[PDB]
């Protein structure tokens, strides 16, 4: 027997908040950057890595925590990912002093642990919790909760800790933002505590269902995924557009200065329109994939015009018009980040019924890689040879990424696993 549970959302919501609180704090330092440096007296490639080493503690310790969440079920993926989002949120609480940075890093790297157990589980919360028409939804909503972290992460730090010269003031500002984070985790993980179970009573779809009894080496499974022609593509080119996107929003902001100088309020409107709107496309895409049942065709459509939107991006920066970059952004922000709850939602389609932590993950992976090797690249380009090399180093890297995704197949096995009667 299938039914659908009514506690599915609060699930969703509860994972979007405290994986809006775990997105919060990776770019709570960069929000403040310019304070972060007087305040600790490090250089700024000191408090980029705090939002950098996100990305680089994901790619090794990825493997392991996904067989953690196929041995011990979600809701210990959810406790975990909680807890260690809270434990770094308390821990960063106790650096408040100038010369004690390495307590923050310490803090942060169990915040960017307790990622490893965030990024890769939407496809997972919402294939366990929702039903057939309403499983693509519910990961979007878990991605514009994650991208809600980063959009609140402009906007609430720097009116929280002003940049003021006096030290024993500025850890005090800075201090009301730890324990709020700290109050609103600790919050949250209570929450997890009791809302968070196993699974529900009964499975939500026929894919679910069917996936319980076709569910043994966990490296057999990593190896059937990469037997797979179709996701091994997906995984390229998934990360080739959200790698890009890494790096489109971690250099956006010194891209505008370069050529808007004393924008500085401005490229921060700008590079929260990206996020602003990427919500918006995010949470559109999951209605839009659940109505129409396109996988594959919204797949390419929306990568095309993540193309074009970079394109257009590329050669209208140049032209010294505002209101172009905030349209430009937007728009390949509105594409970008609609692409990601494509990504994930496709991925299950090419590799049903394995472990959606696995095949999501690794499109992770793939997103962390690349965004790691452009955001050194792109970084080295513009540095060297200018803005528009490598703006477009990104368009050319998201050509190949189309004419991959036009080679991918239309498996939809987990639609042929609904559809069966
Ligand atoms: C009066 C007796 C009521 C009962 C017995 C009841 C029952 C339930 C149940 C069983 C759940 C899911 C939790 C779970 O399955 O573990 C739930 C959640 C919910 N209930 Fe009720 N309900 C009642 C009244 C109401 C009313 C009057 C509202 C008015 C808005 C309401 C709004 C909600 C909402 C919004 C949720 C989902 C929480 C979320 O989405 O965050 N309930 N309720």
């Amino acid at each position: 027997v299938i039914k659908v549970s009514r506690r599915r959302w609060a699930v969703v919501l509860v994972f979007s908040c405290y994986s809006m609180c775990n997105s919060f704090q990776w770019i709570q330092y960069g929000s403040i950057n310019n304070i972060f440096m007087h305040f600790y007296g490090v250089s700024a490639f000191a408090i980029d890595w705090l939002s950098m080493c996100y990305m680089l503690t994901y790619i090794p310790l990825l493997l392991p925590v996904a067989w953690l969440l196929e041995k011990f079920g979600l809701r210990t993926i959810a406790l975990t990912g909680s807890a260690l989002n809270c434990l770094g949120a308390w821990v960063k609480l106790g650096s408040l002093k100038p010369h004690l940075f390495p307590v923050t890093v310490v803090g942060q790297l169990i915040c960017s642990v307790a990622q490893v157990f965030i990024l890769g589980m939407p496809s997972r919360i919402a294939s366990v919790w929702f039903g057939a028409n309403e499983v693509s939804t519910a990961c979007s909503v878990a991605v514009f909760g994650n991208q809600l972290g980063i959009a609140i992460g402009f906007l609430v730090p720097p009116v929280l800790v002003p940049n003021i010269e006096d030290r024993d003031e500025l850890a005090y500002h800075i201090s009301i933002m730890f324990y709020i984070i700290g109050g609103v985790a600790t919050l949250l993980l209570i929450l997890v505590i009791i809302v968070f179970k196993e699974k529900p009573k009964y499975p939500p779809s026929r894919a679910q269902s069917l996936s319980y009894a076709l569910t043994a080496s966990y490296l057999g499974s990593i190896a059937r995924l990469f037997k797979n022609l179709n996701f091994v593509l997906l995984v390229i080119t998934y990360g080739l557009n959200a790698g890009a996107f890494y790096a489109l929003s971690t250099l956006l902001n010194r891209m505008v200065i370069w050529h808007y100088p004393g924008e500085e309020v401005n490229a921060g409107r700008i590079g929260l329109t990206i996020v602003i709107a990427g919500m918006l496309g995010a949470v559109i895409s999951g209605i839009w994939l659940d109505r129409s049942k396109t996988y594959k065709e919204t797949t390419l459509v929306v990568y095309i015009m993540t193309l074009v939107g970079m394109v257009v991006y590329t050669f209208t920066l140049n032209l010294g018009h505002l209101w172009v970059v905030f349209i430009t952004a937007g728009t390949m922000g509105f594409f970008m980040t609609g692409y990601l709850p494509l990504g994930f939602e496709f991925a299950v389609e090419l590799t049903y019924p394995e472990s959606e932590g696995i095949s999501s993950g690794l499109l992770n992976i793939s997103a962390q890689v690349f965004g790691i090797i452009f955001t050194i690249s792109q970084g080295q380009i513009i540095d060297n040879y200018g803005t528009k090399p490598g703006n477009i180093f990104l368009c050319v890297f998201l050509t190949l990424g189309a004419a991959l995704t036009a080679f991918i197949k239309a498996d939809l096995r987990r639609q042929k696993a609904n559809k069966e009667t």
